[PDB]
C-alpha cells in the first residue's frame, strides 16, 4: 500500500443463469427414461454472447434451454460455446444433503487438473437439480468452479494505461480464436496461444473476462491466476489484461503476494467458491414452478 492506486484484486461471479422453460421441459422428458437410477450426469453446452451482454447485466448470461443437451457441432455467430454438465438427482433428500463444497471442490480438481494441461481448458460450469415431476417444480443451482491456488495468494495490482493500445487487438484475437480464454504477448509483443515458456520471459497476460462490473474482472480470473503460478513459480510482478467487447477492457500491473508466511509451497490449499446466489441473494437452490 505505498503506490497510489494499488489495490488487491476483488472479482464478480462469472455467470448469471437463465433457464427457460424449454431447459426444463426437456430435463423432464430425460428424467422419465432414468427413474431407475439415483442419479445422472449428462453433458451440456451453452452459447455465450460477449458482444450483447445487457447493460442491466453484471456478468454474461448463461442461457440455458432444450438446446442445451444437444451435441454442439458448429459455432453461433458471434457466440463462444462453453461445455458443463447437469447432475439430476431423483431423490430429493440427496439433492438436500449433498455436501455443496465438497461436490464443487470435486469439480475444481477436475478443471484444475486440464488447466494445468491447456490453460484454455479450466472453465465450466455445472448444475445439479431435483425435478418433482408430480408437482412440476424443479429444484436447481449453477455452480462456477473458481479456484485460487494456493489459497493465501493475493494479486495486488494498479492500473497500467501504456497498454490500453492493446485492446483492440486483444478483441479480435479473441473473436476469431473462439476456444480460447487466454492470450499472451511474445517477445516481439505479437498476441499468440498462452504458453508457458514464452510467458516466463514476457509476462504479459489477457483474458477473455465475463463480468460487465467496473475494474472487477470475472472470478473465472482466479482459475487463470492459479493455472500461471503452477506453470511459472518463480513469477511476481506482471502485466494482466481484462479483456471485455464492450468498452470497459482494463489493463493491470500486477502482482502475486501471500498473505500466510507458514502455507505450504510444495502442497498449497486450493480455495473453491462458484456457487451462485438465488433471487433473495442466498447461497441456497433456485425454485422453478412451471406448472
Amino acid at each position: 500500500g505505498s503506490m497510489s492506486s494499488e489495490r488487491v484484486l476483488s472479482y464478480a461471479p462469472a455467470f448469471k443463469s437463465f433457464l427457460d422453460t424449454s431447459f426444463f421441459q426437456e430435463l423432464s422428458r430425460l428424467k422419465l427414461d432414468v427413474l431407475k437410477l439415483d442419479s445422472t450426469c449428462q453433458p451440456l453446452t451453452v452459447n455465450l454472447d460477449l458482444h450483447n451482454i445487457p447493460k442491466s447485466a453484471d456478468q454474461v448470461p448463461l442461457f440455458l434451454t432444450n438446446r442445451s443437451f444437444e451435441k454442439h457441432n458448429n459455432k453461433r455467430t458471434n457466440e463462444v460455446p462453453l461445455q458443463g454438465s447437469i447432475f439430476n438427482f431423483n431423490v430429493l433428500d440427496e439433492f438436500k444433503n449433498l455436501d455443496k463444497q465438497l461436490f464443487l471442490h470435486q469439480r475444481a480438481l477436475e478443471c484444475w487438473e486440464d488447466g494445468i494441461k491447456d490453460i484454455n481448458k479450466c472453465v465450466s460450469f455445472v448444475i445439479i437439480s431435483f425435478a418433482d415431476l408430480k408437482k412440476y417444480r424443479f429444484y436447481y443451482w449453477l455452480g462456477v468452479p473458481c479456484f485460487q491456488r494456493p489459497s493465501s495468494t493475493v494479486l495486488h495490482v494498479r492500473p497500467e494505461p501504456s497498454l490500453k493500445g492493446l485492446f483492440s487487438k486483444c478483441q479480435k484475437w479473441f473473436d476469431v480464436n473462439y476456444s480460447k480464454w487466454v492470450c499472451i504477448l511474445d517477445a516481439d509483443d505479437e498476441i499468440v496461444n498462452y504458453d508457458k515458456c514464452i510467458i516466463r520471459k514476457t509476462k504479459v497476460l489477457a483474458i477473455r473476462d465475463t463480468s460487465t462490473m467496473e475494474n472487477v474482472p470475472s472470478a473465472l480470473t482466479k482459475n487463470f491466476l492459479s493455472v500461471l503460478q503452477y506453470d511459472v513459480p518463480d513469477l511476481i510482478d506482471f502485466k494482466l489484461l481484462i479483456i471485455r467487447q464492450n468498452e470497459g477492457s482494463f489493463a493491470l500491473n500486477a502482482t502475486f503476494a501471500s498473505i500466510d508466511p507458514q502455507s505450504s509451497s510444495s502442497n498449497p490449499d486450493m480455495k473453491v467458491s462458484g456457487w451462485e446466489r438465488n433471487v433473495q441473494g442466498k447461497l441456497a437452490p433456485r425454485v422453478v414452478d412451471l406448472s
